[PDB]
């Protein structure tokens, strides 16, 4: 860690790779007193669209199209290990045969910074029982709205516990 | 330069499994027209 | 040395071969501050390697495929007697634990001359203890990324201390 | 061991060498209250190794790839001499049997410390009957999770008996 960092070059500038396992979603109770990270998660897809509508005419010069943006959407899908005992879990069933809401949010365990928040609905809720494997859940939400990005807002810092 | 052009976010999707870093994936539409530096002056200015 | 040198040359002009027993690998510590040498070692092997890309096409002539270089790896191997209350192997113990990229070097003890250094991770730390000789440890490192080459590169030559 | 010493140092610094005499595997039995080593051990080998996850991109720079530490697993291998009446081996058939995670640790006899325990299932559990030699049995566990260091850690040097 010495010699003038010769070689081992030691100075932190930037993370300039974020590992996987320490980005996880969670889910607020019904209450919404506690942040709850789902139990046995093992793969998480955050996706956003947005619509292009093409504006072209007969005055449209270059041989280009022309396309404007248009709506926006939002949806994630989780999966990995369940267990029917997790708190997590319970809620989730809980929200899924109630029609209610849910509000998640995709947080980043070692960096202790938050980075997505929304609102959304249990779209699909799904688990498969391999024998020679083990039981797991698959879940996909796609959000009732907007989803605010806290990677450029400030806040949105609480984890569960 | 190769390319340039002005373009719209279509799709900014992340992806983060437990065994790998995490990713992005970014998708962007054409509006208008794309100019093919390759075959005119111009557009050589390096990001810094 | 005299009879102007008629059957014995003494004249120094190379080595032609230098001695294993004389070069060895060194690790910094936690802190970095101490360079300490591997409590043991019997064997080493450093390996580096570059991978080769093919760009044969139908434009190629002369009958031979073309190939152009790559990216480039390395790793470090080494063996030998283990013993538990050596503070090399306790820092390397601390550093396979927790993570904690290492700095290692390669250097020669003899010519009093560094060969490499560069950061790396513990990737294997195994003991084999059969009944009919003493304990033998075996460690396996693979680089972090650039791994300084210092018999081309002016410094890198702090000693063990 | 006079004369100051000049030629026979008694001094004792370091063992600088630990034989496989010394070192054996122990198991916990079913109420875990006796500790007892395996019978007729021979051979004795430990892995621990770690992923490494490359992250290269088009932002690094040197022409060498990058990469970060990763998972952690671990195993035991014991190979020796099969005494089918002896209580360790019936311990370990039982406990193959029964499928429950077994409990071990390994043991320098000779200075009264331990080296590492944790928990492990019994993979392969085979036995081999020449009819020159001795009829012998080996014995793989893998871990079923953090494979703790006594080495470093105060505490566990119970022993056998």
């Amino acid at each position: 860690a010495f010699e003038e960092n010769l070689y081992c070059d030691y100075t932190p500038g930037a993370a300039k790779a974020v590992a996987g396992k320490d980005v996880i979603l969670a889910v607020f109770n019904a209450a919404g007193d506690k942040l709850l990270a789902v139990a046995g998660q093992q793969g998480l897809t955050v996706n956003r669209s947005k619509d292009s509508i093409e504006i072209t005419s007969k005055d449209t010069v270059g041989g280009w199209k022309s396309k404007i943006g248009g709506m926006k959407e939002w949806s994630i899908e989780n999966d990995g290990l369940y267990v029917a005992d997790a708190e997590s879990h319970k809620e989730l069933a809980k929200y899924f045969e109630s029609d209610s809401p849910v509000c998640v949010k995709i947080i980043n365990q070692a960096s202790k910074k938050g980075l997505f928040g929304g609102l959304a609905i249990v779209a699909d809720y799904s688990f498969e029982a391999p024998f020679d494997e083990a039981m797991t859940y698959s879940v996909k939400l796609d959000g009732m709205g907007a989803l605010v990005d806290l990677t450029i807002t400030e806040g949105g810092d609480q984890m569960p516990g």
